[PDB]
Order: structure tokens, then sequence, then C-alpha cells
């Protein structure tokens, strides 16, 4: 496991503490055994997901203070628009709240801009993995979420450098199956998070882009973590070897019509989002319409002016190498750490997680049991490290019978955070970790206590069996 | 006109500009002769609105660097769960970004609650006067909004005290009209924005509330200006002569079930939302589950751990007497320097913004030529200032014959940001537009370069004739 | 009177209050009736000083979170010495943490340096006027300080353009009774703050230059207030009348060989000094020996790095022409106010304050029982605004008779902050003076409870006779 | 070699680079070979000193934001003096702008109140160690600074719990030589910074008091690093074992009657010093009329208000062990790397440096030619790390003989600012000179290029020999 030295320096820290183990157990009992019920004060490194809880620059802060906080015509609006068409070449944009408020604003539109034409009779989008969000809009607007990432995303310890893929074949057979009349957007994930923070190569987007052309269908990169996946680019594809991120960047955004954003993510923010339109200006004045109600006027989007003006300056730093090598190699190291010690781990690592297979970990608990959170809350009362569940407690029941859905994998998700922690951080979870490796056999399982009828992750009560 | 000291001192300023007059012709000749469009360079005042607009004390910067981003159970979450139980009495929050995600979280829900029972065939809501992305979300969920503001608001030049007031007797032909089935919700906005920014009494809001209870309504109070409306009803109603602000709020949300807000107003903050709920758990419940997709996770809700924080301390702040005196003195200054020089406003004037009928003083230019328009341009070339029409070009065309809707008033709105200005700015704006006096006569009334078939007034291209 | 507006707004507030007649007594009883020994808890208006307590912009702001606070080598020091060149075109500086620590750096080195030739065996320092600190540092050096003011500054109600030019006749029988040998160095006071803030022309600053170059004489330039003096130049200098603020500053700096400044005024800094050396390495090398032990290293100066790049920014907005005509027209605003009410100020009024000349309010009380502080006590117990006594109480004791020396002038020093106050905190004032016009008359007079040996102006404590 | 986990996490970062090799060799020739000339940028880890480089928490920040810059009487200032009430019982505060500052103040009242009594004829400070600053004060007062540390601290490679003890047989020694007459003051410096940040024990602390006050000598506590000592002594004191370190703090000031503090060392500044007085109301006073000309006001002295703000919380956090076992683990990590690579340093650790031996490195270079300097700066050519030599080139020219004088070490210091770098920084600056191993035996030596009279070290150009 390597080590790999920060390329920034800290100016700014917050305190953090180690509950007692008494604390740490009263807090779980309290939050129902969901650890997603704790509140903050009770979680000592907080590994729930890399979103908006990343560490800002000085330059990011002192951009905050001179934002111009006009209701029309920011100058930050500006200069985002500027921003977008430097990486991306796309000249329209929206900014958002976050990831979820640009689905909120484009999705809707490109339904209706579908259908206006006659088509969209039985909707469809198609994605390598749609996001929990992103497939939430692709439902709540009436139509069916596909997800066709490669096969080899599902063969964990098998090592495959293109992970993100979508299944080409897949693809083909559904654009036959449902007709190009019906796919309203094809949804190109960067980096694939739901297979695990997994890269998409340059020539799988430009294929996918390709032949959503020879078809009419509207390509949309939900590009939350753009830059990890241009990262991977430079370092995997020999084609990019000597490439600048930026280059990598430009090239992967001609293989789409439209961006959604949530800069919560790579773009280093605690808050904040974007959907740019590369040249389609009807799609735009549509998604401008929908912006209003929604989110906010069009020059701010439901952000203050400081929001804009710590992403025009995040946007920059993100695509930083020195900044991603040392990001995604601490995300490695966490890896490389479980797994030199047996725990097995989707291999090779993402670029912000590091996912824990916890079946494997503790076979005597039965998928319907939550064997992953029946980790998670174990890891929690011997470390005050929060994870998150990405199994069957999350997948929930069969709507047809009302039985636990089967869940292929039970994982434990471990998200960092950008900028905000050690690689002494790093080794604190990984031993907590090995060190229950004589406890797992003895882990019983968990039980309901309050089932809420849908989004039972978030607030659920269980408790052990 | 009587100048109100500022009960604080300056701890930073931003500076601001007077284009020279060539730069403002050609800004505004650029701008398409549309202020909406302009960029805030470009403006010396602005006066477009008082959202999100506001000055922070030192104490809401404060809170902000030490807020808590934490994904889920934020500090700063736990403490605004706790303020509006303080003030408002009410058990349960969701965070917004701002007022308008806030309508889209709970509007819905109130629809589908009243439509579950068997309710609702022919949904409507009825407002004292619905804002205007509040009778989007009612019409966007195919409801219909309805206004019954007192006929004494549509007296501009008479002095009455409550000018915001529900009409009772139209409340109750509406109830009888509709059926109680059919009324989704009640909504009680103070003070009341569309009416001038004019309060809504005690007495009024304690009828409405008990004939909506006596029918089974639900009473959603739309707060975005709440604590303008608390200083006026301590100022008028001889019961509350002696009691402080906050217990005037305290005993305006007896009467509402529970509250939509935009944080972005008397909150005193450049973004932010909030919705409240006094004790309907099931409602609360509904609201949660649409706030995921839409806003985002429940303990944040589309802010940033620091806007929470600013928030907390901005509901303090905004509550404050002495600042209120004097943020309505120094709107009832401005509205004052006019009146004495001739210029007919809405008087008295309400708590953030004055507001001027231009029909009478370019006679000449007909609603269609958009005189209040003409006037906000000849301010702009004028002085730097922008301010916002509320006439005939906002009213729009009519879909049916696609005929310029007639306005009863062609208004030009002077909206305050708090702590912004002085006295002396307001000095200048006033000056301004009493020097335009000798060219009132000469003006001419503007055609349409470019008009778009929604979202006129913030994108319109326009030309004088 | 004539208001200006501000050219900027505000961007944040800090609270102020009126503590009320009842804490007022308690707490100027309790500082034994000396406003110096108050907490600014007591103080509602504060016109102590115009140092340290000015407002900065957003920007500065955004240049303190950025700043650089390496030990060697910030690279705001190189942004300093950069700005100095540009500023006044000289080639070496020296920060220093206020202009009394630039003065402790500076003025030894000057009697070493003249020393050292065997000349200077009974120095002498000669100036328009030595501000406090500067005397001080004079006579602790073993030197004699000089002041040669116009005569015209002791004419207060008489207008005159240049009340602080030095009297030239004054200084050629200095140097003629002295001898060249003994002026260590000429210090050209700009603005002169001890005449009342009044401005230096430039042809007196070149005539006193000229005079010194020919006796071999080192010129000093105090300049804590060079941008209120550069615009005084601009304003009653004909041939400036064109010119922008950077020109007359830079022509300015054309007569003298070094400079000391205190950032705490004119750059808008809270603390911050500045020593700049024309072209003379050796005084350089010499000043930087005595910083290291003094202040600091020689590339910080006993500042954090973010107030050098503060600073930086403040030497740039302290020079903005509509800024310091809003300035110096709220001090003006506010003599006038006072002068209209027939309260005899020295006027014209100078850049940063008003001084009131309490000799012609206060006849019924003779020096020695402190005319001027009998004032400012009663304003301060009247209305909550701290004001500071340019007086005999100031003045102290003669050193041979130990008894009150005789002072010329009995002036009030209303001291006005940059950018912090509105014009309806000036009328605040104005109102409160002009309330007690009538108490004047019998005011008491004061006596001693305590008088310190040295300095009793900031710590003795009083009894009202 | 054990790592110690941050007890915090980052919330603002500032960027750092590594320059190229290229860029390196040309910065360091452009510098003169010397490194306190070269700027910041051409650095990428810099360790030349502990002091003002630290990082703040977002606490100390958000303090800094509400802090009162009222020219008197700060809330601040009162908060402070609670702060040393709280912490070192003494009565009586003055702030300063730094160390240095706080020394400037002190020293000269001290001599001054010494003589009044007719004694310090021959005046002497006595100290384990005097720091440089404090010691260029005793003789700029015509004193002579006597250093009297333990020997065991000249013995590096043999452990011993406190090298920084004063050895009392060369106290009583020298008390008998002077005379207690002539002992102006003891000055005990905690941690012993020249000794290489050594602890003093708390009974060698006490022992140096009693009989100190047998004597009637004053006696001051020189704290810039009073935590780091603090902790010392609860880790090797059997007696302080269960102590809080806030209870060894106290102790250890019953054993001063005064101090003079850095507060850009422990409390975690950038900028701030203070001199607190245990009781004596005369030396308070005293010291209180000799700040207002050097420092400032007695209420700030030189400092703004949000820096005296910024003291209060770092006073605090300075104290808290966790914090204090993370950072001295840190500099013992670093000094175990070195050692068990066979580096030979100052062992066992001090608080905030490890100090390297590089006359065993390089045999080959005389003292003269600068041994320690050249390791540095190969240090700095294959690394970029920025480190500080103590020894030949540091120490000079005898006064009367003026040669090279005798150097007993050639100490390369390696000091480290608080919360600042990470262990995988501190991996890096160990592997980069352990990395040199090989690459030692070249090494050359160096000869001046330019050489200044008594700022040799700061300003001396260099070549290589
Ligand atoms: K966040
Ligand atoms: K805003
Ligand atoms: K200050
Ligand atoms: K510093």
């Amino acid at each position: 496991a390597k080590r790999i030295v920060e390329p920034f320096r800290i100016k700014m820290v917050e305190k953090i503490r180690v509950p007692s183990r008494e604390e740490r157990e009263a807090a779980l009992k309290e939050a129902g055994y969901n650890p997603f019920l704790l509140p903050s004060s009770a979680v000592y490194i907080d590994l729930l997901t890399d979103s908006g809880t990343n560490a800002m620059s000085d330059h990011q802060w002192a951009a905050m203070i001179t934002g111009d906080e006009a209701y029309a015509g920011s100058r930050n609006y500006y200069d985002l628009k500027d921003k977008a068409k430097e990486l991306f070449n796309y000249d329209y944009i929206i900014p958002a709240h976050q990831g979820r408020g640009a689905e909120n604003i484009l999705f809707p539109v490109l339904l209706k801009y579908k259908q206006k034409e006659g088509k969209a009779k039985n909707p469809v989008f198609i994605s390598n993995f749609h996001f929990d969000t992103t497939a939430a809009h692709v439902e709540l607007n009436g139509c069916k979420a596909i997800n066709i990432v490669t096969e080899k995303a599902f063969d964990s310890e098998t090592y495959d450098d293109w992970k993100g893929d979508f299944d080409i074949k897949k693809l083909k057979e559904n654009i036959a199956q449902h007709g190009a009349d019906n796919i309203v957007a094809i949804v190109s994930t960067v980096t694939c998070n739901s297979a695990g923070g997994q890269p998409v190569s340059m020539s799988n987007l430009k294929e996918v882009y390709e032949i959503a052309k020879q078809h009419g269908i509207f390509v949309v990169m939900d590009s939350a973590r753009f830059c990890e996946n241009a990262y991977f680019i430079k370092a995997r594809d020999p084609k990019y070897k000597n490439a600048t991120i930026k280059e990598v960047i430009f090239d992967m955004y001609k293989y789409a019509d439209a961006l959604t954003m949530s800069a919560k993510k790579d773009p280093l923010l605690n808050i904040g989002g974007l959907v740019a339109i590369r040249d389609n200006e009807e799609i735009f004045t549509l998604a401008r319409q929908r912006c209003v109600p929604m989110e906010g006027f069009v020059t701010y989007g439901g952000l203050a002016g400081r929001d804009m003006a710590a992403m025009v300056q995040g946007l920059e730093e993100g695509t930083e190498e020195e900044y991603l090598h040392y990001r995604i190699g601490q995300v490695k190291y966490l890896g490389d750490r479980l797994r030199e010690a047996g725990i097995p781990i989707q291999y090779p690592t993402g670029g912000h997680a590091v996912f824990v297979d916890c079946k494997k970990l503790v076979p005597q608990i039965p998928g319907d049991q939550f064997p992953a959170q029946a980790v998670i809350n174990a890891l929690y009362l011997e470390s005050g490290v929060r994870a998150v569940e990405i199994g069957s407690f999350l997948l929930g029941r069969d709507p047809a019978t009302g039985e636990q859905k089967h869940a292929d994998m039970e994982f434990m998700r471990l998200t960092i955070a950008r900028r905000v922690y050690t690689n002494d951080h790093m080794d604190y979870i990984a031993d907590a970790l090995i060190g229950l490796k004589e406890k797992f056999a003895t882990l019983k399982g968990l039980e309901f206590e309050y089932e809420p009828p849908v989004l039972r992750h978030f607030t659920a009560r269980l408790k052990p069996i």
C-alpha cells in the first residue's frame, strides 16, 4: 500500500472527536441501529458520502467573499458561463442548487421535447448505471430507467481497467427492443458511481455517442465525478498518456449533448450544481422556463452568488492532476490496506470510495437480515466511523411479492470526501475493520422495528436479532 | 420625510459605480431595453428585489465559518429545528434551498393528501394574494389560484392600516362556491407582497384560520416577510402595543398549520428556505419523501451547512425591533420623499418596497406600450438605478386571443434590500425620479424587438417607439 | 450642509447600541471621568480616533484569506514593495506593525546617521506639526521636537486653503539658530493632524524640500493621511485641477527622502504600518537592522501576511477619488451642521475630523480645569458618543514649573473612521452637540482623582468640580 | 517510528508546489545560495520556523470575524485579560504585536526598576538559554545575557528527560559572582528553545524561583512554547501523570513573576504577543507607559481586535492534550525516521523541531565553509524543503578577534509549524535527507559572494567552493 503526499498544506482545521464506546452504543440505539439517523456529533470519521463535505481552498473562500449576490446578471454567473465554455465547449448553462436540481430541470424537458414530436409513447432512459436521484427523476416523470453497465463490473475481485463501461451489445439490443423513438436520452455516468466509481473509457463514451447519433438519441453526461473519470482515462488509456487532464475532459464532452452535474463532488464544493447544454438552444430555453419555478431566476439557479464564485474556482482546482493523483491514490491506499489483510473489495478501487463485499465477511447472515448493515453497525460501535450500505437493505422489497428483493452484492461503501482526511485517518479506518476479523463470525443480523413504505434506507429503525 | 439612523455600523463594504451615461445608454441599448437582462456591472443602485441581496452581520458570517457540512445530522439542522420551535412553536422542519423549493415540496403533498380522502376533484388554493412562484406551483399541480385581498388594497392613495387583509366575505363565498372538499389549502401571505408589502392584521389571520378549521381546510402561512408583518401589527394594533416582536410572531403562527418561507427575505440571507409544519406528522412524512429527490437529504434540504447556520442567526436578527423600525422607516422615507414631491405611490408604504403608479406620470403612453417600463428605463438612463416593472409587460398576453391583458395598475416597484443602502442612497433614487418630471411628458412607449411566449419580462427585447 | 452619497453599499454590518443614561453615568464614573478608560460596550458612536477602526472592503477581506504567512519571502511583501514603488516611486520598504513602529525603526537610525558624521551635537527635529507619537520618539532619542505650522492654523474661524503649511520664515530662522548640522530631519506631516487635519500645499512641500536640500537635511513625510492631503491639493490648487489623485500623490513624494506611515489611517486598515525610503540604501540597511529586534523579520515587520495583503489593496482603495470626495464631504457635512448652528469649529474642516473650539463654548472654564474635556464628558453623558480632548489635559504639565502648561487651543476632536458611519450617524452627533448649547455656560470643570506622572491623558482618573 | 493520527480534519487547504529541479537550481542561485532570502514561492515545504505559520481552526477564524476593533476598551482585550487570569493566575496583561514587542516593553522597564533602587550597576540577565531576540533586547539595554543550561543539553545522542533545565550550580555561582543587586531578572525559557526545544522540569523551575525569591530577583517566564513544555512535564514527571495540561500550566506559573510570550508559537496564531504580570502593579504601570509609544494604546498593544479574539481561542486550543500529543508525536515521528536511518539528531526530540548534526554527515567541510548550510542547500535542491542552519554561518565572527567564530555545533533545524503538514510531508522530508546519504560525501562547502556586517545569515550571498 503506498501513501501519496498531499500537494497542499492545511490552512484551517475543524476539530473531530471519538465518542466513547458507551456514547456510541447509546447513539446507535437512539438512531434505531441506522447510522443515517445518527447526529454528526456522534461520528468521528464520516464516510457516508463524498457529497458536499469536501474542504475548499483559500482561493475558493476568497472568491465567496467577493461573490456578487445580484438577483439578475451576477458577475459570477458570467464567469461560470465562460468556465463551462472553456472546460466542455458547451455554450449554454443553467446553475442549479445541486445535482438532483439539475436533473429536475433537464429531464422533464427532454421527455417533453421527445413527446412534442409524437414520439416517446413508452419512454425510457438508458444509462451505464443511473445514480439513485437520476433514476428517481426518470421514474417520477413516468419513464423507465434501464442500466446496462458491463458485466465486468459485477466481478468484484477481477481487475479490469474500465468497469464503468456501457455493455454495447445490451445498448443495441435495448434500442431495437424499445425503439429509438422511445429512448428519451442516454445518460453516461462518469465515473460510474453505482458500479463503485469505476471509469468509463473514452472509446466506450465515443461508441455510445456515435450509436446515439445514428439513431437521433440525445446524450446527457451525468458529470458529478468527471475529473476522477478523466484521471483514470489519462492513467490507463495509452492514447491519453501525455495529455493534460483538461485535454481529456475536452474530448470526453465531445461525446454528449448536455451535462447534469452535482458540483458537490469533483468541483470541491459544499453545495452547487449545473446544467450545461452544448448547442441546442430550444432545450436550453425550455430548461430555463422550468428553472424559474423550481430552482430560481436563471442567472443564479437556487445558488448564492458566493457559491457560483466558489464553483468557478472549484471547477479549475478539481482538474489539477497533482491533486487528482493524490486524491485517488488515497482511496487506493485504503483499498490496498484492506486487500492486503484479506478483506474483499471491489478491485480496482474507483475514484471516491472503497466498496467492501460483506457477503464473504458474514456468511451466517442471510441477505434479508442485512449483512452489510450489520458490518457497518459493528464498525461504528468499534471505531466511531460511519459508513453506508449498498446492499439488500437499500435494495428494498419486490412490489409484486412484498418480499426482500434479491441482492447480488452486500456492499459497505467507505466514501471519501476530498481534501478532508489524511492517510492516518485512512489507517484508522483500515485498522478498525481489520480488527473486526475475529468478530465477524459472531455477528447476528438485524430486524425491522419501523419499516417505512418508501426511502426505507434513510429512516427505517432496526434492531439486532 | 423622517430619516431614521442605523442601529448598526458598517463592517464591510462593496464598491458600486454609476456607469457613465453613454455606458448606461450602451448597456441599456445592448440589453434590448429590458433591465432584467442587464448585467449587475451596468447597475448603480439595484432595486429589482429585496430577495437574497441583504447584508449579513459579522455574527452571521462567523456562524457560516463554523457551519457543519455533514451530509446527515448536521449540528446546524438541529439548531434550526430548535429555532423554528422557539419562534413558531412548530415541531417539524424541512430545510429548502429557497422559498419556491419549499413550495415545490409542500404544495404537491397537500394536493395528494386532500385527494387521498377522495376530495379535491376541482382543486383550488385560496390566498389574500398568491406570490408569483406560489401561484405557479398551484397551477403546475393542476389547481386554481384564487386571490381575495381586501378591496382597500386597490385604493392606492387612501390610507388603511391593513391593506393585505383577506376579504372575509369573498372567503366565505369561495368556500360555498367551490366546496371545502375542493379547497386544498388557504395560503396567508404575510406581509401581503402583491398588494405592496401591506400587513395582514392579527384579527384577520385569526378569523381566516377559525373559518378554515370549521371547514377542515389546511392553512399555510407564506412567511417570507413575517417580521415586517409582525412589526406592523405591533405598530398599528393597540392590543400588541406593549408586546415584543417575538410575542407577536408567536401569536401569528397559532393561525396556521404550516409555513413556507423564503429565508432570502426577512431572515436576512442570500439563499435559503424552510418548510415548518406545526403538528401534522403525516404531511411532514410525505413532504420529506418529496424533499429527497427535489431538494436533497432531509437534514440539509439543498443548503450548505453554513447557510443553515446563517439562517439560525438571521431568524434571530430579523426579529429585532430596532432593526425593523429602521428598515421599515427607510422605505417610508423614500415613499415620503416621493409623495411630498407629488409622485403618486401606494400609501401607506409596505415593509420592503415603494410602489409608484406610472399611469399618472406618462398618460400619453398606453398600457400596451409599457408606461411603467418607460419610466423604469428613463430612471435607469438618468441614474443607474434598476427598478422593476409590475404592469402590462409583466401581466402578459391572454392565450385565448393573444391579447395584451389589461393591467388595472402600471406600477414601478422600488424594492429595498435589507441593511444595504443608506438614506442618502434613498435620496439619490427619489431625486433622480423627481428630476424626470419635465421629461415624463416627452416619454414615448416601447415596442417589442423580440418577444418570447413565456418569461417575456425576463427576456423580451424591446425598443422605444 | 450637503450630504454626499456613498460610492459603495453595505456588505456586512456590526450591531451598535445606545446604552441608557443610567448605564452611561455608571460607566463614566467607573472610568474616572475619562472616556479613554471606557469599555467599547458603553459607547454608541465612537469618535475617539480614525485609527484602525475603518471598514474594509470585500476585496480587502478576500486578500486576507489568501495572504501568505511565510516567515521570509511572503508573496505579499513583494506586492507591497511594488505598490510603494508605484505610488511613491520609492525603492525600499520595511513593513511595520503600525505608524509608531515605523517611527521607532526610522528615527533612531536618522539620528545615528547624522551623528556618524560628527554632527547632531544638539539634535533637533523640525515639523509643521509633530503628531504625538512622532514627538515622543524624537524626545525618547534625546532630541528636540520643534513645530512651525503657519499661524493661519490658530485662527479657527478664518478660512484658509492651507492651514497645515510650514511657516517658511520660522523654518529659515530655526536652521540659522540651530545649524543644519543639528537638524536630524524635517518631518512633513500630511495632512497636518495636530492643526485639525489641514492640508499642506504642494508648493509649501516643495519649498520646504528645496530648502532642506540646500542645507543637506533629510526629509521624512509622515504619511498617515496622505490621500486626504492629496484630495485637498487637487480640490484647492488650480495646478492640479485636472490631475488624478495618484498624480498628485506621485508629485508630493518628490519632496521627501522617505516616509513613515500609519496604514491604520488612509490605507483603510485595522492594523499596519510602513517605512519606505526613496533611494538611500544605507539608511535602509540600518533601518532593517533595527527592524529585526523591534518589529520582526524584514519581510513582515510585525504584521501577519494577511495584513500586508490587505494593505496592498487598501493603498489602492484609499486613493480613489469618489471615495475621498464622499469621505471628506461627510466630515464637512458634520462641520457645516455645527457651524450653521453657531458651534465654533476649526474652519475649513480637515480630512478626518471636526475640531470644536471649546475655549469659545466654555469661557467659564479655565484650561487647568479642562474645558474641552468638560465638553466631551457632557456630550458622552447626553448621547453615548465618545470623543477625544486635544487641549491642555493632553498638553500636560510643564517640566520646569510642574503646573498646568499653557494651552493655545482647547479643542474637542470628533474623529471619523472611514466607511463606518452614515450621514444619519453624523446628524445624531450634530444634534446631540447642538442640544447642549444652553448647558455650556453652567459646565462645572474638572479636577484630578488620580494623576499619573506621564501620559496622564490616557489613564488619569478625574472628577467633576 | 509511530505515526499519530490528527485529532481534527481539514477544512481549508492552501496549495503548495514542488518547484522543478531546474527552477529549484535557478531560484537558489538567484537567492545567492541562501534560503533566508528565497521568496516563499520557490519553497515546497517550509521548515524555517514554527513562528506564525500555524493553521488556525474554524473557531479562531470565526472569532476574528466578530473581533472588536475599538481603539480603547475592545471586548477582546477584556476576554484576553480573563483568559490570562484563568491560565496563569496573573492579574495584569499588556498585549503586544509579537514576542519581541513584549520583550521591548518589559525588559527596559525591569532594568529601570532595578536601577531606581540604586542597584543594577553592572546589570545582567540570567537564563537557561536566552532566545535570539531576548538576548538582543538584553544587550540593547546595556546588559549582559548569561546562559546556564544544563550540560546534558550538549550531549546530543544521550537521552535525558530534561535537557532545558537550568544548571543550578552555575546559577548560584553567577549570583555570587555578579551579586543579586546586578541581576535584573532571571528568564526561564520554556521549552528551552536554543537547546532544541527541550523541556524544563517543574522541579527545576521551582528551585530556580525559590533561589530567585531569596535574593529578591525578578523572574520572567519566556512562554512562547509553554504548552509543549507542559505536555513534557505531564509525560515525564510522575507527579503530573494524572494531571490535566491546565493543571501543569497553573503550577508552572507559580514559579515566575511575569511572562513574555510570542503568541505566534503555542497559541496557534499568525501574529501576536503578550506581557502578563502576576501582581506587581508598579511594573505593570511602567510597562504600560512604554507600551504606548512602542506598540500602541494599552488595550490593543499593536494588534487588531480580531487578533486578540483569535488569541483568546488559540490559548485554549493550544492547551488541548489530544492536540499536543499529536503535534509532539509528529515531531518525534520525523526524528525517529531520521534516527532509525542513522541520521544523528538531538535526542530526544523537543516540542517543535528536529535538530540534525551536519558535522557528522559531511566531515569534509570545515565550519568556516558551512557544513550545515550545504546540507540545507542540497536538501533544498533535492526536495524543495527549506530549513534553517544553526551553526557557523549563524554564529558569526568574534567581536575582538573578527575571525569565523568556533561553532560547537553545525545543526540543521527542521522546524515544524502547528497543524499544517501531515505525516506524509514528514516522510517526504525524512526520505529527502535519507536519500542524500550516498551523495553527502561529494559535498563541497561554501564561501561568501557578499557578506554583510551584522545582517549575515538573513542577507549574505554565498557560492559553493
Ligand atoms: K454540505
Ligand atoms: K443571492
Ligand atoms: K484596530
Ligand atoms: K505570519
